[PDB]
């Protein structure tokens, strides 16, 4: 094996696709190519660079990170000359020469093969959209595997994200312009931040292909695979309060900086505040074990009656912040009953937030 | 007490005398800032015992005398809460002060004034004014030196010495040394004091980067810094620093002089391939070259050769390749000096064109 590349060439590859095998990238010149792949055994990275220097087929593995940053310290414009012999993969630029480990590339993980099941193609911006929505939502650790991840669901010409941690959950539905089959798999949360890392901001749409264990997105020369994870993920549609009466509208920034300051003297451990809805008004309060208080006023559009209910501040927070809108509606159904808050100019997402007792 | 002040003046303030407060204030009034009003300034503070941080914020609207402390942390969040412009009413009731700003209102449990520690009345003996940018220069030049949580608890400080027209400063951790000499334009009796490792923190954190001046006096126990409407006082660190003139390697008959960048960048490649945790590259100093190289024990091996300007003897010679980096890295210039004795002896590092910063560093037995 035997390569010359420029190391602006390599670059993002690197940063993409970056048992102690797994420590390694399988790098493969085949058809004029540069192949480099990266796995966990739960998901891979693969990368593709064109080879128009002379170069010599093969593969072999070397240490991700220790090649990545040999690449990255090399100075710009540089040229990169790669050869392999025997245990060791050598690396030449200027008067600079590496020598590396390798390990066989016959050794390297090979994430089984498996089938195709719904495909698709997406602007990168939707997909985008669809995870900064909702992913803030997915449980940490949860013993239920199936929350620690997202549910992707292809419903009619809609592609949607459900996350949930048992407290609260976010739904985004984006158009995409096909008609599909009714489907939804569950990616596990390291799969889902992988996913939202390759997408750079460009024009370049996405293909997606899932499979019943897999889901595979290609963008640009890269592809990424993730294994998805088993599971009954709850209804959403369960979810969604059934008939709200009561419906606060408030700028979307001055709820927000309303329960960030009130948080301040709320619990630490447990930052709850206390909302006290009546016409045109909310009270936001906050008290804490040193007998500090916070209170807010402020004026909001609200006609229904009276009501007092507690929520977690990082939960509305959490949804404030990505929401990133005007105005925020609020439905309320009684004290005990968990609230759906909406954009006001947008019904492509939707949050629902349990009460909070305090 | 009683004032309103506008948001954004008290911000800043707030900040900077918050900075020597830690997170896990040992004990209550630790994580308090002092509030007083009186003859027409808000004066705020905060201390961690050994230092103190103190800002004046002068007062346009109504305001009334008196004193209290309350939660630096809390306070602080609340008024950097609220909107910009808002006005900040505070007014004290006994055990609670009151903040309110437009409808937001806030209760903070308060601890009395006069429980709040107050570094003692000391004398200064020497007092100088120097520009900001050449205090920024000293301690940048040096604080990467200092030990960290080293036994030896001068080492953790930093030297400051008066002598003649000159100002320095001095860090080691036995294992590597700076120090860093600037002119002041007044001739200055011989001082040489060891200021705590935060301390050396706050003084950078004062520097405002605009053209107030920086005045320093110093004390046999005490250094204070004011620049603007801030003061900021430090005891000193009771021990005897290690003398630099005696660390500086004698006679080195061996002059290496390279591009900064170039030597850095190579160091910086090699390491890389270095031990882990010893981090150990090899020089190999001929005519006009430097080889470095580094390997671990996974075999795996760096090679870097660099033009340079050397006519000594040849030698090879081992350093822990972080102590080198962090010097390149404050040397910041074009070309470097390297004073070399022996394999088994210390190098000296400088700009080779300014000889107001120089470094130590021990070899590495290979
Ligand atoms: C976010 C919260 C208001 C959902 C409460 C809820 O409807 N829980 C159902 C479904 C569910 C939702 C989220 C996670 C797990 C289960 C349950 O406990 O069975
Ligand atoms: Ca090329
Ligand atoms: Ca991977
Ligand atoms: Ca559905
Ligand atoms: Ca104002
Ligand atoms: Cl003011």
């Amino acid at each position: 094996m035997k390569f010359t590349v420029e190391r602006e060439h390599l670059l993002k590859p690197l940063q993409q696709v970056s048992l102690p095998i797994l420590g390694n990238l399988l790098l493969q010149v085949a058809d004029g190519t540069l192949s480099l792949t990266g796995t966990d055994l739960e998901m891979e990275m693969v990368a593709r660079v064109a080879l128009v220097q002379p170069h010599e087929p093969g593969a072999t593995t070397v240490p991700a990170r220790k090649f990545f940053d040999i690449c990255r310290g090399l100075p710009e414009g540089a040229e990169i000359a790669v050869q392999l012999e025997g245990e060791r993969m050598l690396v030449r630029s200027g008067r600079s020469r590496f020598s590396l480990s390798t390990l066989p590339a016959a050794d390297f993980p090979n994430l089984d093969d498996w089938q195709s099941e719904v495909e698709f193609t997406l602007p990168q911006a939707t997909m985008k959209r669809l995870i900064e929505a909702t992913q803030f939502s997915m449980a940490h650790q949860d013993v239920r595997y199936y929350l620690n991840g997202m549910l992707f669901e292809t419903e009619g010409e809609e592609l949607r994200t459900v996350a949930t941690d048992g407290h609260r959950l976010a739904v985004c539905s984006m158009p995409i312009g096909q008609s599909l089959p009714s489907h939804s798999v569950i990616v596990p949360r390291k799969g889902v931040i992988e996913l939202m890392r390759m997408l750079d901001g460009g024009d370049n749409p996405l293909r997606v292909q899932i499979g019943s264990n897999n889901i595979r997105a290609h963008v640009g020369d890269f592809i990424f695979t993730s294994k998805l994870v088993d599971g009954r993920f709850p209804d959403y549609r369960r979810v969604l309060p059934k008939n709200p009466d009561k419906h606060l509208e408030a700028g979307c920034d001055l709820l927000k900086q309303a329960f960030a300051r009130a948080a301040i003297l709320s619990n630490e451990k447990f930052r709850g505040v206390r909302l006290y809805v009546s016409e045109n008004q909310l009270k936001i309060t906050a008290n804490n074990p040193e007998q500090e208080e916070a209170e807010e006023i402020l004026d909001v559009t609200y006609s229904g009656a009276e009501m007092e209910i507690g929520f977690n501040v990082s939960y509305v927070l959490d949804v404030l912040n990505a929401l990133k809108c005007e105005n925020v509606r609020m439905m309320l159904t009684d004290s005990v009953s968990s609230v759906q808050i909406e954009d006001a100019a947008s019904q492509s997402a939707a949050y629902v937030v349990m009460p909070m007792r305090l």
